[PDB]
């Protein structure tokens, strides 16, 4: 049970919210890699998926698949979720709307030709309009570093990686909002961020359309 | 407030997991209808949502907004969360699993006619095939009346519900199940089960795609 294992394809999808809270928290993992259809029938085969689909993560002798469940349960073994059932609220109400603003930012690049640029424009209007105040309005509120309970928790995490995904879909989102430029900022500086940006860790890039029309036709799954 | 307060329009959707729940623990709550556009403007313009969405409660002095929000903190301050972070893993992983079933027969509905057929087959084929054994085998794998602890938690209530959702979909589809259909007779039976389960309570009916296309009509909601 030394480090937890984590199992997907090489590229960020569901999988990358995992490794920036195991990141953030300091804790080494190991990646196995889902290069080919074989690799991810043998482990659907094999027992290791519960609903055989990944993320799934190797962690304390458990087979654990699910996003959610995986972070959920990462996020309280490393006290990264809040200190009682009021803050355990925000945080979720918190990181939901964050996996929300993921998705519809993501999701944009499997979308048919002939829809994508509306797709693209209610995904832009959204983020400016819905979620970017949203998290601006929660830090002004309060004043404070963090997002709860005035500490780190998983969705300062969760949040300075969806605002990188802002920034590379639309650069021009986030000038409006002083707080959350400070706030990714400050998170950025923390030790085991700033590591985790740096180049050569196992932070993963975009991939293109190219490589995404590639791999996506490799395994075939609907 | 004593009584929560449930946000939504008349109707299942997403905020029927948690109906449920409550009704579970025998916890008595009101609900406000979302019955036209001007209700929801007001919801917005008034400060009620976060992220301008329902499902929204009132409870505990919060307006929690997210469903998975609202689910976890629910079940928490019901002891129907399980006793510890491994048991929480197994509840979050099976839980998860069941919503993206509902999901995937839910969508259904929504599939214009040229893609309904084929959207259908996928979802029988990924019912009786990936979801229903998965809890099956739950079930055979301890023997035991609950899902998970020996004890009622969030997500036997989570199986029950969806069960009943695939049994309308197509009821052959249990019955290679037995032990899915011993579960399914066992939880209805639980007192306040039964209360939610007949006439009167404020449980939901299902709705027909022309009972979708008209009120998804009037709210132009993108
Ligand atoms: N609610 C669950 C969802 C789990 C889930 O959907 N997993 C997917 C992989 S992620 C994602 C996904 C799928 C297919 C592929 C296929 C090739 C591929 C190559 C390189 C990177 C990714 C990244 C993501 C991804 C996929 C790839 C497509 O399944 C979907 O589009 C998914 O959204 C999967 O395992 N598919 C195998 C299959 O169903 O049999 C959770 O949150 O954990
Ligand atoms: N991750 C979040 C998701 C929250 C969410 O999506 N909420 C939706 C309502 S549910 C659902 C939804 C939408 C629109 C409508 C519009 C009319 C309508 C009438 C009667 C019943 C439902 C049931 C669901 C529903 C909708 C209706 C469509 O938004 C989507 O299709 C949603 O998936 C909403 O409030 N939309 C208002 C808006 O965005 O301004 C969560 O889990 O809580």
């Amino acid at each position: 049970a030394g480090k937890p294992v984590l199992h997907y394809f090489n590229a960020r999808g569901r999988m990358e919210c995992i490794r920036w809270l195991l990141a953030a928290a300091g804790v080494e993992f190991e990646e196995k890699f889902i290069q080919s259809p074989e690799d991810l029938e043998k482990l659907k085969k094999d027992g290791n998926l519960m609903f055989d689909q990944v993320p799934m993560v190797e962690i304390d002798g458990m087979k654990l698949a699910q996003t959610r469940a995986i972070l959920n349960y990462i996020a309280t073994k490393y006290d990264l979720y809040g200190k009682d059932m009021k803050e355990r609220a925000l945080i979720d109400m918190y990181s939901e709307g964050i996996l929300d603003l993921t998705e519809m930012i993501g999701q944009l690049v499997l979308c048919p030709p002939d829809q994508r640029e509306a797709k693209t424009a209610l995904a832009k209007d959204r983020t400016k309009n819905r979620y970017l105040p949203a998290f601006e309005k929660v830090l002004k509120s309060h004043g404070q570093d963090y997002l709860v309970g005035n500490r780190l928790t998983r969705v300062d995490i969760h949040l300075l990686e969806v605002l990188l995904y802002v920034e590379e879909f639309d650069a021009s989102l986030l000038t409006p909002f002083p707080l959350l430029k400070a706030f990714k900022s400050r998170i950025s500086s923390l030790p085991n961020v700033k590591k985790f940006l740096q180049p050569g860790s196992q932070r993963k890039p975009p991939m293109d359309a190219k490589q995404i029309q590639e791999a996506r036709k490799a395994f075939k799954i609907q």
